[PDB]
This record gives structure tokens, C-alpha cells and sequence, in this order.
């Protein structure tokens, strides 16, 4: 018998469970007191997909909101302890986060490498210095790649830039947080928004990425794209809108209206925020790819990814400059996301990836962001039938998650997914399919489960529906928990909190940063109706193992918004 | 009863125990070590008492020598129905699991963002002019300020802040430099932050070859308070004797940068990826230049105009790493001059032979928070030099006499956790051994915990073991530095780990104020108790909430840290010392 909890604990007013591993009723123990003070009853749920975890039981104590340090014990088998607070994860874990972004700042020799890359194909250089390592095990620097599957694309530095400024704006109106903490934040995000200036040729686009072929050599550092494991480069480096280039673009005008908020006046200053220059950077860029977008696909065509990063962009530049062209583009974009909603013999309301809806959307790092781009451009539609529509298709769109992750047994409510393999028929999956456009990348999701936690909370102040909002918010608690050790491996993928942080590779000098977030548990390498981490067969395996116990930015910082949103909603019940 | 253990564990080979906390009453005599794997008891241990220590009313204590047990893996120790918590033995353990943390620490702490942007045009205290003085780190968790050094106006209680982090980088770079098991892209962090380091050093260097003692702020975190000056008392009254002195962290400065221009012998720095080149002839020159400078002028710097052995052990690291660095008979004619002045500060009285003096008749005996093992390391870096039959063995036996006055200072009283005790003196009180520093002292107010004088005392037993002869001693050092690590890593009567980020009970700054402690840090850590000197104490009740007084007890400072990582490093060279 295992008692599974989150490692560091609940927030005072979320959901709460605890789950049993095992072949009675549980108790919650006062750790101060040493003695009981629920006694709770044992949900059965069934054997997990082909998991091979056993039976399982949840304890809900939801109940429980007294500020304290508790354990769980059935029987002669305890829990660790841990914690339930008000604000606990931004009150433990959001510092750490920021010092790990700090940690993982591009620097020294590469820093200076990178003031004079070539671009690739040519003896051209340009100075692309800045912005952070993408990973534990790679100094390679990235707007996104995968570009050559379509489909794939993660928003990488500009997310980590968008996500930063939207957590500073949500932070502005709360009185516990202080000023030292803002000018930290908003350090890494404008350091982040000075990176992104930086990657923007004359011509207005955005270059993909900088990337050494993951050999640490500053002499192979190019600018390029690049393809396969085998990470041959090409010339083809003009980002599209589901190339990071449309959340630069977003993260960007959200930096230029930094001015419009009261904190931005009062922390300490040096020089002034270069206010103008991330404006006219944002609509250059915009205004370019509304011109060459299709230009710098690889197979020519806009999908969803697009949709849902010029939905950001055009939502962020509305906000930043009132102008009304701006609004007209965000509709634009929003009509197209809202067509991507489609309904089929497994779904009502997935979402489509293509246009027929052939191929689904699932998505590694940010399988929120549709939702989450729909609830940005929910606070700007002032259009009352506009807004009513909108609100339908969120509505859907909420439902469908609740609904997918709930279809099958799934007593640890990851958040499940419609997928498609290359060979293979649309199906509903714990985790992404392994045989995809990329022909070989697969690895854990945290990202992604931070992003729909973000999307979960974001909707509670925008939709109108208190059962569903209900059902969300629940739903962010068990994401956040399976991030934080309530998983079958009782593993915290968080480094410097919890129990049995993972590393990638110490004994290369490739160490994990304390702050920051693994890529984490994915199905197994051979069956994929099975759950794996660092499986036995692979975990010597160079080529394979960075899937499972590697750091990637994007999972810090879609960690990083959303705890910021946890905190936010942490007084609505 | 309670277990006390090492948070992370025990380095495989050398000394290891474990203290039980119980009643004078205990009808008990055996410890198991258990298996955590398996569940059984792979050793059992007799108990010994340990009596109750000075006043900390911590009652009575037991320890349980297990050094015996060599073979790695996870264990906990059993007393009774008493367990302690679960640690490891491992070849290289805080090698293996703390250093990478530590230089993430000190890279998450660099200057940077607005601070940068102040200090590349920081105003020069009482003048008109303004100075590029960007780089370094923030001194503490909380304090954005950055210094070579402070509390000058005390005269004997400066340690060296900013300039000992670059030494102490480029030290443990060089130790790892025949170490097969460290990867290059750990050698690339390391010599970046170090690098990044010495860098600061010479932009804190005036054209006319002094150094400034510290870019201030007032503890503000305003960037337009920012200046170069000097500091004094509690209330931070700026002045413009900011001329950093040899005590004042000029001499590890100049020791640094001389390091530094070295870096070009190893084999290392020309397999690593290049971008350009290290500046070697810039920080060789800055050295040259920073020590001829206060050969002439150091007596005008200091508050009081008179060197002490604070000095004498920094000008003695500058000397022995120019002449390292040049070959030139020169310098290491002045590093005979300053071992000769240091070697001279090993005084005898009625309490203890053969301790160290801070003044010339040994009236004040030199105690420091942040650095008490540099006498004997800086004489250790001399004998690495010294060529001349005779000056090496009166040095040896200099040396040989300082590190046993620490074992036996250490072992005077009753001393369960073996934390290393002091010869200290109050301004208006007797000299007296002691646990802790003295709060009434030339500073008025300044006192805090020790970490980083415990790693530096750490070093010094492992730099030992490769510098004496006497294997006897060698031996009790091996003991002294394991307990030692032990105390900062959570053995000790908080069964609190002072290393943020790993072991339990990390204690934290103030975090309600934006002011948190930062992951691989290292906190000022425990002191004497507030109104009993002959207590213990940490975030006492009475001053727990109190920000005049609790930045003692749980702020990081980086000396701690840089302390901290080169004691691991030693450790590390010194593994496999049968
Ligand atoms: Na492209
Ligand atoms: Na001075």
C-alpha cells in the first residue's frame, strides 16, 4: 500500500485528494496534534488504461480548510506530510521559478557567440544576443521548431515572455504581493522582450531559432530551422504566426503598455522602458506576416497553431493601441479558431487541427492556448452577439476537456486528449502519439497540463457557467497534483521541492536547475496504452532519454502563469 | 528522543555519526544502522554521552560513530522506536548532488537589469564624478548592494565578500582540473562565473591602482541611492575612505586576478569552446598594479593606519599568486615578508598556546565570522611556493601549531556536534574561548551566524591534508571538516539544513517582503542566544519578526556560498585520502 498526495501540499480552498495504491476508510492527521481529525471514506476506481498500476481509491478531503500540516493513514500506512495554505504554490515555489529563469540566462562565451551568428546558408552575421537556454541539455535558443511537421510547432521564448507579462498584469492588483517581486518579474520578462527585438530582421520577420546541432560548440551556433533528430539546418528561419512569431508579436505589445499600470511608476527605474520601440516592433511585425504568413509555412497552409498565436497577437496590439483595425483582425482571427471547433462519431466539440477536422489538435506544451487566446479576446469584444457566440464555443471547448479526461477511469485526472497517430485512426489517449509528422518526438507533457490548469482557472472569470467553473477547478487542482508528485512514480517534477526530483544528465555536466520543470511522464516506449518514466530498456539511452527527465523553458514558465492564476482565484469558491 | 543527522549524508570513506537527543535517563545502550532497502540492521553501535553544552539547554546528547560503515547506498539510524530520517552514503556525495546548485545560485544572483543599468554610471561619495562599475553579484538576499568589504571603522572584523567568491572559484577550478569525473561544460559554468567575477574586480579598480570598497545603497534597493563609498554602524552613514585597504578585500582582489591570468597553463581552457580570449595580460597587469599601489599607500587606507593580520593573510594570497603567476623573485620576496608578518601573529597566553592575535601583543585574539580558516590557508599557499628548506619547516610548524589550536579549542569543552569554538574578545570583557562570535564587539552592533567561517574552516582541514606530515593530525582534520559539514547540512540542534534546496527545515528571509532566500544558497545560520551569549539560537522567538535584528539568522550572504562551494571541492580532491 502507497498513499500518493501532492508532495507540497493544497491550496486552502481547492479540491483535495489523496490517492491509495493497494491490492477501510483514511484519516487526516494534524501533524502538530498527532491525531485525527477526519475520518473519510475510500472511492474504488478501476485498473488505468494498461498502466498496470493496480486498483485504486480516492480520499477526497476537499472539506478540510484550516491553514496547516497534515498527513493521511489508512491503516498502518501513512502519507508524507504536507502542507495546505492559502496561496501555498506562489508562497513556496514562484521565487524559485523566476531564479531559475535567471539561472538559465543566455551568458559568457555563448552570449558572445551570439553577438555575431551567422545566418544560415550565408557569411552574414547578426547579433541575436539574450533571452535563456531552452534546456537542461541544450545552450540552442528558440522562437519554436518542429515547423517541418506542421502541426507540432511548441511557442517556446515568446511564450515564456507572453506568459511573464500577463502574470505581472494579473499580480498588479494583489496587495500581498510586493514590489521587489514585481521588479524581478518584470526584469526577466523585459530582459525576455529585449531577446525578442533582437531576433526581428529589418524586414519585420522573427528568426526561429539559434541553433549549435546540441553540440555546446559556440562555432556551430546558426541561425536556421532545422529538421529530424538528426537536426540537419536549412535557410528556411522566417518564423510564421505558429512559428513563435505571433506570441512575440503578442508578448511585445503587451510590454509597450507596461505605463498603464501603477506599480511600473512606482518601483525603482533606470533608463525608461523602451516603451515605443516593442509597439512599432509588434505591429511591423504584424502587419509583415499579414503579408508573408503563408509565405513561411512549410506546407504553405495556416491551421489552428496560427489561428490561436495571431488571435494573441492582434487581441495584445488592440489592447495597446486602440485602434480599431486591430479589433477587426482579432475577429478575424477568433471567427477562424471558433471554425476549428468541430464534432464528430467520438466528439461533440474537439478540436480540429486541419480544415476538414481530420486531424485532430493535441498539443505537448500548450494544448490550453486555444481556450486561453478565445478568453483573451473575450476581454475585448464588446459586441454583445460577437461576445455571446464566443462565449458558446468556450463553453465547449471547456466541456470537452472535462469530458475527455473524465471518459475512461482515471482516478489521477490527467488531463486525456483526441489524438491521431500518422498510420492510425482518431482516438481519445492519455498521452500524444508517438508515430507523428515528426517521425520521432514524443516526450512529457507538463507544459501542456500547465497550460490547461492556466486555462482552467483563466475561465473563471470569464464564463457565467458556476457548474462548470466548478468542475474546472477541480480539475486545475489534479493538474497541479500530478505535476507535484500525486502520480503513480510519486515523483515531483518541480526541482528543489517534493520527493525524487528527476536530473537528465549530471554526469555529462548536463545538471537540472533547482526552479525549473521537466519535460515528465509520458505512455511507454513500446506500448503506448502504457505509462512510462525513464523505463528501464531506454534510460541509458542518449537518444531517447531526454524525453523523460530533461528541463525545457516552457514548462517553467507555463508553471509560472499557472500558479500566478491559481493565485489569482484562490478566494473563489 | 530524537535523531540527528547529516540531511544529505556521509562522503563514503572517513568520519561519520549521528546524535541522539534523550534523557539523562535512557535505560538504552545500542544504535542499528538499517538498510533502507531491505529494512535490516547492517551495524550496531554503542551509545556515547556527550553531557550538556555550555548553556544551550539542549539536554543531553548521545553520539553514534558509524565512520566503519563504507559501503554507499540509503540508510537511517534506529534507537529503540526512534528513527532519524533517511540519508546517503556516496562516493563524492556533495559533489555529485550540491555543486552544480551552488553556480546556479551565484548566476541567479548576478547584478543585473535596473541595478546594472545604475551601477554603469554610479556616483563617486562627496565628488561629481561617476564611475562604470556594473558586474558582481548582489551581496545577500536581502542587500542589492555589492562589496569588496565592510565594517571597516571595527578595524579587525572586515571580511572579504566579493573578491573571495572569484578566488575561491578559480581555487576549486583549478583543483577539479585533473579530476577525470567533472565534465567541460561543468569547467564552462564555473570559469564563467568566476571570469564573470574578476571582471567586476577590475572595473571596481580606480587608473590610479586602488580599489573601491563597495557600491552602497543603504539597504534602499533604490537605484539612485546607489554610490561608491564606505560605510559604518547599523544606520549605514556613508563616508569617502571607500580606498579598499589589503584587509578591506583588496588583497584577495589582487590574489584573484592574478589567478586568474593563469588560467591559460590548464588544459581545459583551450578545450573548452572559445569566444575569443580570456584578457590574461589585463588582470595580470590590474594585479601588479593594485599591489605596488598599497605597498605604498595600504597604511592610508586603513581606519586606524595600522595593518593587522587580517592584511598580512590577504597580502600573503596576493604575493604568493603573483609570483605563481610571473615566476618573478620579486613577489615571492614579498610573500616571504607577509608570511613572516602572519607566521608572527601565532601568540601563547594562560588559556591556549599557539592562537592566533589580531593586534601586535596579542591583547585582541583574531576571531571571524566569515573567514577564520584564512590564516592557515594563506600559509598552506605559501608552502606550495616555498623553495627554501628551512622557511618551508618553520612554517610547517607554524601551521601545524594553528590547526591544533582549532582541534583543541573545538575539543576543550563538551561538543557533541563539533562545531569549531573560538578565541575570542568583547570590547570590555576578558579573552575567553567561546562557541560564537562576541556580540559586543568594535563594530557595535554586527553579528550573525558563521556559515562561511565554518566552510573556510572546512577548507583549511582539507587543504591539510595534501600541505603537513603529521598523518595523526591529517586524521583529526578529516574528522573536524566532516562534522563541520555536517553542522551547516542540518546535524545540529535545529535539524535545520542552512543549504537551500536540499535537506529539511530551509529557513527563509523575508519572503513576505519579496525578499526570499534563493535555491543552492547558503543563510548566515545559527549564533549564541540574543540576551545569553551562552545560549544558542536561531530566529529566537523574542527577534523572530523583528527586521532590525533577524537578517542575523536566516539572510543569505554570499560568502556563505562561496565558502561553501570550495570546502566541497577540497572534499572532493581529498575523497579517496586513505
Ligand atoms: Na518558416
Ligand atoms: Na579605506
Amino acid at each position: 500500500m502507497q498513499l500518493l498526495t501532492n508532495h507540497l501540499g493544497y491550496e486552502r480552498l481547492g479540491a483535495k485528494q489523496a490517492i491509495l495504491q493497494a491490492q477501510h476508510h483514511a484519516d487526516i492527521i494534524c501533524c502538530q496534534s498527532g491525531q485525527s481529525i477526519m475520518q473519510l471514506p475510500l472511492q474504488a476506481c478501476g485498473p488505468v488504461a494498461q498502466w498496470h498500476i493496480g486498483d485504486t481509491y480516492s480520499i477526497d478531503f476537499t472539506a478540510l480548510n484550516i491553514c496547516g500540516d497534515y498527513r493521511i493513514r489508512v491503516g498502518d500506512t501513512e502519507s508524507a506530510s504536507f502542507c495546505v495554505a492559502e496561496g501555498l504554490l506562489m508562497q513556496n515555489t514562484f521565487s524559485d521559478v523566476l531564479h531559475y529563469f535567471k539561472s538559465q540566462r543566455c551568458s559568457g562565451i555563448y552570449e558572445c557567440a551570439d553577438k555575431k551568428v551567422p545566418l544560415f546558408g550565408t557569411n552574414e552575421t547578426v547579433d541575436v544576443h539574450g533571452g535563456w537556454y531552452d534546456a537542461s541539455g541544450d545552450v540552442s535558443k528558440y522562437f519554436s521548431h518542429l515547423s517541418y511537421g506542421n502541426y507540432l510547432n511548441p511557442q517556446q521564448t515568446p511564450m515564456v515572455v507572453w506568459n511573464m507579462l500577463t502574470a505581472y498584469e494579473v499580480l498588479e492588483d494583489e496587495e500581498s504581493i510586493a514590489d521587489f517581486t514585481r521588479v524581478r518579474l518584470v526584469e526577466e520578462a523585459l530582459y525576455g522582450a529585449d531577446f525578442l527585438l533582437r531576433m526581428q530582421h529589418p524586414q519585420g520577420y522573427f528568426y526561429m531559432t539559434v541553433f549549435d546541432k546540441w553540440s555546446k560548440s559556440t562555432e556551430q551556433r546558426e541561425v536556421c530551422a532545422f529538421s529530424t533528430q538528426d537536426g540537419h539546418k536549412s535557410a528556411d528561419y522566417q518564423a510564421g504566426f505558429r512559428q513563435g512569431a505571433g506570441v512575440a508579436i503578442a508578448a511585445l505589445a503587451a510590454a509597450s503598455r507596461l505605463s498603464n499600470l501603477a506599480s511600473t511608476s512606482r518601483i525603482p527605474q533606470c533608463g525608461d522602458i523602451k516603451a515605443d520601440t516593442y509597439l512599432e516592433a509588434a505591429k511591423k511585425g504584424y502587419w509583415h506576416l499579414k503579408e508573408m504568413n503563408h509565405q513561411y509555412l512549410d506546407n504553405g497552409k495556416e491551421n489552428i497553431i496560427d489561428e490561436y498565436c495571431a488571435l494573441l497577437a492582434s487581441v495584445e496590439l488592440y489592447r495597446s493601441t486602440q485602434e480599431n483595425n486591430f479589433l477587426a483582425e482579432a475577429r478575424m482571427w477568433a471567427d477562424k479558431l471558433m471554425a476549428r471547433q468541430m464534432s464528430d462519431h467520438n466528439f461533440a466539440h474537439y478540436w480540429a487541427a486541419n480544415d476538414d477536422g481530420s486531424r485532430p489538435y493535441f498539443h505537448a506544451a500548450e494544448a490550453g492556448l486555444p481556450a486561453i487566446a478565445l478568453m483573451q479576446y473575450l476581454q475585448i469584444e464588446t459586441h454583445a452577439q460577437r461576445a455571446e457566440q464566443c462565449q458558446s464555443v468556450l463553453l465547449n471547448a471547456l466541456n470537452f476537456e472535462l469530458s475527455i479526461t473524465h471518459e475512461v477511469n482515471n482516478p489521477f485526472g490527467y488531463p486525456r486528449q483526441y489524438t491521431k497517430a500518422v498510420n492510425g485512426d482518431k482516438q481519445s489517449a492519455f498521452f500524444m502519439p508517438h508515430d507523428n509528422e515528426t517521425g520521432y518526438w514524443w516526450q512529457g507533457e507538463n507544459a501542456r497540463i500547465a497550460s490547461l490548469i492556466t486555462m482552467a482557472y483563466m475561465a473563471q472569470n470569464t464564463i457565467n457557467d458556476n457548474e462548470i467553473k466548478s468542475q474546472l477547478m477541480i480539475y486545475a487542482h489534479r493538474l497541479t497534483d500530478w505535476i507535484l508528485g500525486l502520480n503513480p512514480f510519486d515523483m515531483c517534477m518541480l526541482d528543489g521541492h517534493g520527493r525524487n526530483n528527476p536530473d537528465y544528465l549530471p554526469e555529462l555536466g548536463f545538471s537540472n536547475a533547482k526552479g525549473g520543470v521537466c519535460n515528465g511522464i509520458t505512455s511507454g516506449f513500446e506500448n503506448e496504452q502504457g505509462i512510462a518514466f525513464k523505463p528501464e530498456k531506454q534510460k541509458d539511452d542518449m537518444l531517447q532519454n531526454w524525453r523523460w527527465g530533461e528541463q525545457w523553458i516552457p514548462h517553467g514558465a507555463w508553471y509560472l502563469l499557472a500558479i500566478t492564476m491559481q493565485f489569482k482565484e484562490r478566494n473563489h469558491v
